[PDB]
């Protein structure tokens, strides 16, 4: 499948692409306010997340950090990013059938759009100034809204025993955005779109 990420924000961003246990394509690539890269990620990639990392600086072998996202110092990321990280997840060639979300379940950084090239099925976005509106005690210093999981390590906001409820902190998240994962059970906006559809990200969609 394709994915085209565009950089539609006024600030540079390092795009990322993981599965988790390896990179999606080169893993990871400087986005430039406007610039687009261009990846192919292999038919039955399952579990596979595309974000924005901002502030970022890396040496002449890649190595280096993010202030958010950040997915172990690589600007070819071969893990997922360090939160908080707005996320743009799916699975593709799932019995004959491809899914997608949003989720801020890990925070958000960066408002998205991820939308289908191809017929059958609608796009998602989350473009709320959730970093403006971020509750105080979610805040990240280094930028972005920590989700609650990341801040408390509390078996209600991680859902650990697999039976958690809706919180005052998804609750922030699924009002600005009630497209996306709030919490791990949150009624799901999964979209089913073809199998092999193909795709676009954008980063700051309306801005």
């Amino acid at each position: 499948a394709t994915f085209e990420i565009v950089n539609r924000c006024s600030y540079t961003v390092w795009a990322a692409a993981s599965k988790g246990d390896a990179a999606l394509d080169a893993g990871g690539r400087q986005l430039n306010s406007g610039e687009s890269w261009t990846i192919n990620v292999e038919p039955g990639t399952n579990g596979g997340k595309i974000w924005a990392r901002t502030d970022c600086y890396f040496d002449d072998s890649g190595s280096g950090i993010c202030k958010t996202g950040d997915c172990g110092g690589l600007l070819r990321c071969k893990r997922f990013g360090r939160p908080p990280t707005t996320l743009a997840e799916f699975s593709l060639n799932q019995y004959g059938k491809d899914y997608i979300d949003i989720s801020n379940i890990k925070g958000f950084n960066v408002p998205m759009n991820f939308s289908p090239t191809t017929r059958g099925c609608r796009g998602v976005r989350c473009a709320a100034d959730i970093v403006g509106q971020c509750p105080a005690k979610l805040k990240a210093p280094g930028g972005g809204c920590n989700d609650a999981c990341t801040v408390f390590q509390t078996s209600e906001y991680c859902c650990t025993t697999g039976k958690c409820g809706p919180t005052e902190y998804s609750r922030f998240f699924k009002r600005l955005c009630p497209d996306a994962f709030s919490y791990v059970l949150d009624k799901p906006t999964t979209v089913t779109c073809p199998g092999s559809s193909n795709y676009r990200v954008t980063f700051c969609p309306t801005a």
